[PDB]
């Protein structure tokens, strides 16, 4: 079904062209999937998520999110208006302090978290990680992503904001995770937007209108922005059966539109991720 006048990146990602408005995607809308948010946090009391939301873990003196950045992804992922699946069940883990910043091993407790976490939650479509986060090469944190991943979570990373090679980045280049980069409404690669032989895919992050804390909303751009538009996109895929959490990255990239993209440096992968809903 559309969403005439959808936010862009919703409309990009189930069309084989730019510039249209609608988004158009199966009704089944990622129900009976789960996505976790790790980032700020999540606020669970927006009206854009229905209920569908609710914070799990903290490592700081509360699990509001105080900063607005993991509500935003977490509105691409899965609220009513500014989702990519709109059914799905959103945990979210807050990693981050309300400033955006967390230690490394408060990020790798976050993850280890959710690997564990998962067997006391009903997902029974599949269940997807979204990482809008990173750092500095650091071999622990890519070993944490890829703990997540092969304990059953199809997990989506962010390539990074430098406009450089994500090969120095974390998890960012841990090459077993879906690593994502940013595009915009033009299908240029977004300015910011890291590159390089480990992305996978990339999804919408320039100018992205979603969910803000105090129940507001707001246009913001990032690979954080572009990662849950890849990680509402798994799970809404996983509540079809077409693909699961160990394939989900390489059934993205087999179905995503190709060549389209411009100013992609020569050795990243020219794909954009796409829905294939046939209306
Ligand atoms: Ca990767």
């Amino acid at each position: 079904a559309a969403q005439t006048n959808a936010p862009w990146g919703l409309a990009r990602i189930s069309s084989t062209s730019p510039g249209t408005s609608t988004y158009y995607y199966d009704e089944s809308a990622g129900q009976g999937s789960c996505v976790y948010v790790i980032d700020t946090g999540i606020e669970a009391s927006h009206p854009e998520f229905e209920g569908r939301a609710q914070m799990v873990k903290t490592y700081y003196y509360s699990s509001r999110d105080g900063n607005g950045h993991g509500t935003h992804c977490a509105g691409t992922v899965g609220s009513r208006t500014y989702g990519v699946a709109k059914k799905t069940q959103l945990f979210g883990v807050k990693v981050l302090d309300d400033n955006g910043s967390g230690q490394y091993s408060t990020i790798i407790a976050g993850m280890d978290f959710v690997a564990s976490d998962k067997n006391n939650r009903n997902c029974p479509k599949g269940v997807v990680a979204s990482l809008s986060l990173g750092g500095g090469y650091s071999s622990s944190v890519n070993s944490a992503a890829a703990r997540l991943q092969s304990s059953g979570v199809m997990v989506a990373v962010a390539a990074g904001n430098n406009n450089a090679d994500a090969r120095n980045y974390s998890p960012a280049s841990e090459p077993s995770v879906c690593t994502v980069g940013a595009s915009d409404r033009y299908d240029r690669r977004s300015s910011f937007s890291n590159y390089g032989s480990v992305l996978d895919i990339f999804g919408p992050g320039t100018s992205i209108l979603s969910t803000w804390i105090g129940g507001s909303t707001r246009s913001i751009s990032g690979t954080s922005m572009a990662t849950p538009h890849v990680a509402g996109l798994a799970a809404y895929l996983m509540t079809l059966g077409k693909t699961t959490a160990a394939s989900a990255c390489r059934y993205i990239a087999d179905t995503a539109n190709k060549g389209d993209l411009s100013n992609i440096p020569f050795g990243t992968v020219n794909l954009l991720a796409y829905n294939n809903y046939q209306a």
